């Protein structure tokens, strides 16, 4: 068995309700696809505010609900990972702005930087932040997550 080895940044503004979602679902295709040992996954934030904290307790059991677990805890987004990682990919358009931004300041950004919900077959751009919302929130957010990140390593698997 033998391929090449592929790397996804998952990034939301905090890197605890949305990006942690998005970054344990992926992983646990990659698992069920057999494909682990070629992926290299992680995630990440725009900001500094939550650095080290653990990903919400909303999201946390909306995750079990699923039958998925995490380890995370939360850290920020680094010059470094526009060379590391083939892809970035955000939750809004807010996201967006401010990676791009950062992305200048690298010569050689070798990143493909994108929103995660442009790979959504049912077209929702965007992936709302539940924060403040309730528990039925989560669950539509780990609903997106999961149609967009099977389509997304469906076409670069
Ligand atoms: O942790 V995030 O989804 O930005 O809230």
């Amino acid at each position: 068995a033998e391929q090449v080895t592929k790397s996804v940044l998952f990034v939301c503004l905090g890197n605890i309700c949305r990006s942690p979602i998005a970054e344990a679902v992926f992983r646990k295709l990659v698992t069920d696809q057999n494909i682990s040992d070629n992926w290299v996954i992680d995630s990440g934030a725009v900001s500094d505010w939550n650095v080290g904290r653990s990903p919400d307790p909303r999201a946390v059991s909306c995750l079990r609900n699923h039958g998925i677990n995490t380890a995370h805890k939360a850290r920020q987004v680094t010059k470094e990972d526009f060379v590391t990682f083939d892809y970035i990919l955000c939750m809004d358009e807010s996201n967006l702005r401010d990676l791009n931004r950062k992305s200048n300041q690298v010569k050689n950004c070798r990143a493909k930087i994108e929103l995660l919900g442009s790979y959504d077959p049912q077209k929702q751009l965007i992936i709302e932040d539940p924060y403040y919302g309730n528990d039925a929130d989560f669950e539509t957010v780990y609903q997106q997550c999961v149609r967009c990140c099977r389509a997304f390593l469906e076409k670069v698997r």
